[PDB]
């Protein structure tokens, strides 16, 4: 245990937790870069060997972690996020990875203090909401059958699957187009189409204005 | 009182129960694959006797039900409702009640008593609110009958019934769609007729917002 | 103040009253059946003169609560309300007049108590926010001013006008169709519209937010 | 000290301030005027040259004030605001800032201090909350970026672009037209998108309303 000691002076320090912040806001900033085709075509190679540098140095930040935190560092969530985001990144192209490569820049919550308090405010509060999304889940599930087989002959886009009817209850919920763009159509097969989404409008987007206020209370207790 | 100890013990068993919550969700999970026209073609007939095996089980279920708790049944309405939801699904296809038999999944709410106390806080917070529901049903009502005679002559399909003026002025008060889809062809012809909807939009888009704290307070407090 | 007393006795009656909301009820109905046209081509003399009669039975019963109440019947609102609403329907249709005859079903919030509470509870709130409403009023014809000369040149619709700005921007802050409908459109002609109703739509929906706790507080304290 | 004084008790004085306050006003109404073509065809040079009188009074009222209170004038924030505002439409019309002159109308929230209360509680609000509004910009600018590369080649007009990818994502939370408008087009294209903004509208749609309540508390408590 001596030169376990010199890591972990080096990996507890305040310079190392600062060198990785400055890095994570430059390829935060180098990342929304890499958008932009003209910049690409003229510093592709700046940047990608950039991204392979980045990505060494949080490796071999993590190993070190590792090494300092033992069994301690799996118990951590907001390392085990920063670990799955770098082995994410490590997997090369060969394409969606590719994208989710850009989950790293969350880690600039992980290493801020000032901005975990505020998601482990919002996580804390969603296991005491959880009996109310099965409740509205087995309400999407219990009508969105319904709905495949009450139109979904008629209106496959909308309702000719199980995952389409999902999609289409989940878009009535947020009441975007619901009348002019699914309801009103509807009526012109099924006149009593309003017998089913109005009921499903109140009790949805009521027992959502719920959910919204058990969630959006715990949170303001915790805080 | 000899039998009826018998059964009672049965129907009270924590086998019983969960052999009970066992069939439904294995029906509900069935009632999700009779989505599927590819699986039906294949297993309708497996899928169709099990919906006639998991019908007489709950069939069975109900009658020792009404044994053993006798009038004390029918006072309880989680039992009423399992009641209609099994008569429901006894009714032959001979259309739209071989629909309604998915409900019958809603027994998970009735079945399982962690989700019971969810809507039962819900259906409590509601008489206490029945006042404003019958201020706003007043105020559509004034309206829905004044639109039907300002616009429905030259404005059928939304206006020219008083059923259709309700179901259009619901929509403008969920917001959808009411400028660019209602209220902007209206002023093709009424010019002024945003001096009917805007007061409308106040109005009712203001007091929805108290009927929703006055309900979403009351559930708080309850729980 | 003999024959005083006596229509006094009449006026305060338990029955007097109930016999006026039972015409209230009636002839609720009665203006909803006006709506359909068949039934008026069969009996439009039967309800013509049975709305003679109901505005003739309202004219009596202003005339009584006028001689019995004297000067405290106009430092009452609720009465104030009822006879501006008959005397609104005693103007012959010689024609936007005939439909506001409609609005003397509010009668029925005035003669039923239940009601009174919650419609004086939701008004009372207000002029403790008639200070927000002046800002967003002051807000909203800065901004008209602003747009109708930024954009009505080539958007006359929506904003050739200041009219027709204030209306565009009500839309904007109900958030109906503000981009795909509006905020795109300006674009295309106008790259930084967004500079303009980003803003617009923070500090208006957010401003709107407050409005809408404050309101929703005061009724519930006052309740 | 001598003149100083003199000119002190007129700065402070009820009739000075009273007298800003009506051209305030009737400025506003004169840039409401020039809103009519109608109107300016005829009085164009009425109004411009009462536009050049009330930004002269204006300046020398500033001149004066900052006579009076030194550099505490510009510790003051309404004075600063009153400051730029008159500067802005010092600038002549060589051509937005022609348009920013209207701005000058919210003087008329720094002149009546019935106004300044409500604006400074919701600005003083705003510190608080600074740390969710830079959790929803990161969680933004993560997103962004990855709609940018995951649609923007096949959708330019909403993804094409860094900023696009922005604008879409501000229009997705709003939800306006998010389903018909946009998800239900790319998934044409892109079966999956809806994992894409499913998890993008829970995460964003729900730490708004955080953002809203803590908001909207503090402001209530602080009045
Ligand atoms: C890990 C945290 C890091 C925080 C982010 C730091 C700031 C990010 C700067 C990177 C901006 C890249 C701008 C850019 O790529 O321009 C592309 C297009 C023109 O593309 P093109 O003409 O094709 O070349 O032109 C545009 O699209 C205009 C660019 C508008 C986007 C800039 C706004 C960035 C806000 C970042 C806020 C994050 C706060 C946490
Ligand atoms: C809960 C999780 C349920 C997941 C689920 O049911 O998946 C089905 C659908 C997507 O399946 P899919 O068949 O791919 O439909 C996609 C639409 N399509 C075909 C046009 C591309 O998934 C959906 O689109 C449903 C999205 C909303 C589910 C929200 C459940 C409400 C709970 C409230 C909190
Ligand atoms: C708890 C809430 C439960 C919600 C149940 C609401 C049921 C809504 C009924 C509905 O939307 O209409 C679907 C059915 C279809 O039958 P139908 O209207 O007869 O379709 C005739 C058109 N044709 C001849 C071409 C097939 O039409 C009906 O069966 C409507 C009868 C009611
Ligand atoms: C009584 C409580 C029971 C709880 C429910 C248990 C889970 C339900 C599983 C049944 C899912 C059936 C999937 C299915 O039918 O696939 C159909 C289509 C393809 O159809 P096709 O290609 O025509 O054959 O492909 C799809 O549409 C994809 C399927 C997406 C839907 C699966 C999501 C089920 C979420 C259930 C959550 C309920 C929580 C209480
Ligand atoms: C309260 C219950 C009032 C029921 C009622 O008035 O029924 C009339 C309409 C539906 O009648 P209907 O004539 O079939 O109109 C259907 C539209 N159509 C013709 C195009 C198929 O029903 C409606 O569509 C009205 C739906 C919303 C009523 C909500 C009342 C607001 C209370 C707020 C809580
Ligand atoms: C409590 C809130 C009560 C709400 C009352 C608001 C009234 C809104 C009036 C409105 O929407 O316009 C409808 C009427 C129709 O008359 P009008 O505008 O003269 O229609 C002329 C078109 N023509 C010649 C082909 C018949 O136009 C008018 O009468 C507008 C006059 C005001
Ligand atoms: C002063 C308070 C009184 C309270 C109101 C009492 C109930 C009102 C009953 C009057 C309903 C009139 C029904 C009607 O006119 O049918 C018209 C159309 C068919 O028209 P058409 O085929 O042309 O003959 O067919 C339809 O549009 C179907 C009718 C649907 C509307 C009926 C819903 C009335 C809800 C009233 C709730 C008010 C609560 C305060
Ligand atoms: C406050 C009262 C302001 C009244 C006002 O400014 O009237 C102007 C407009 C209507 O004038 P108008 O020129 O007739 O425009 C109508 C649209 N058109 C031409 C296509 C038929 O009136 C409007 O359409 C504005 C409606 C919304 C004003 C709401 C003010 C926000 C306060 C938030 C509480
Ligand atoms: C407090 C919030 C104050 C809000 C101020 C936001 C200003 C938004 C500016 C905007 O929407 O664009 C309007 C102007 C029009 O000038 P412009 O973009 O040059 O139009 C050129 C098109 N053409 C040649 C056919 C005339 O374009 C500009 O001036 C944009 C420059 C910034
Ligand atoms: C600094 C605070 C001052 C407060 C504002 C004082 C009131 C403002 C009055 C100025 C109204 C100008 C009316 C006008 O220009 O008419 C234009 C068009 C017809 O144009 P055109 O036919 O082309 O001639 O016709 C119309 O667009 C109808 C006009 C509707 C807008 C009038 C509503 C003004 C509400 C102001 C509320 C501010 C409260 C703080
Ligand atoms: C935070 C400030 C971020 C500013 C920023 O990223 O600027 C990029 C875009 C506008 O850039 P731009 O490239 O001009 O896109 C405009 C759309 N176009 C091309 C069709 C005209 O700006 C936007 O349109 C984004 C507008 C919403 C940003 C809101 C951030 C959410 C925070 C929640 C509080
Ligand atoms: C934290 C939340 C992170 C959100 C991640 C959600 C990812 C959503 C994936 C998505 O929207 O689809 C985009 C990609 C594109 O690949 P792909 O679907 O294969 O496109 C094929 C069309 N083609 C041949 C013409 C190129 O399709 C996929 O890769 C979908 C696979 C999952």
């Amino acid at each position: 245990s001596h030169m376990y000691l010199r890591i972990t002076n080096i990996v507890e320090s305040s310079f190392f937790t600062k060198f990785i912040i400055y890095l994570i806001v430059l390829n935060g900033i180098t990342m929304g870069l890499e958008t932009s085709k003209t910049f690409m075509q003229s510093f592709g190679v700046y940047t990608t060997l950039f991204n392979q540098i980045v990505i060494t140095i949080f490796t071999i930040e993590i190993i070190l972690r590792i090494y300092v935190h033992r069994i301690s560092f799996f118990k951590d969530p907001w390392s085990l996020f920063d670990f799955f985001v770098v082995a994410i990144s490590l997997v090369p192209t060969s394409e969606i990875l590719r994208v989710l490569r850009v989950l790293r820049l969350f880690r600039l919550v992980t290493a801020v203090p000032q901005m975990r308090k505020i998601v482990s405010a919002l996580i804390s509060v969603i296991p005491g909401m959880l009996s109310v999304i099965a409740l509205m889940t087995l309400f999407f599930y219990i009508f969105a059958i319904m709905a495949t087989q009450l139109f979904g002959e008629r209106f496959p886009e909308w309702f000719g699957t199980l995952g389409e009817s999902f999609y289409t209850l989940f878009q009535v919920m947020t009441l975007e187009s619901w009348s002019m763009g699914i309801v009103r159509p509807l009526m012109e097969v099924y006149p009593y189409a309003w017998v089913f989404f109005i009921p499903f409008i109140f009790v949805v987007t009521f027992v959502m204005i719920n959910l919204v206020v058990a969630i959006c209370v715990d949170a303001m207790a915790i805080l």
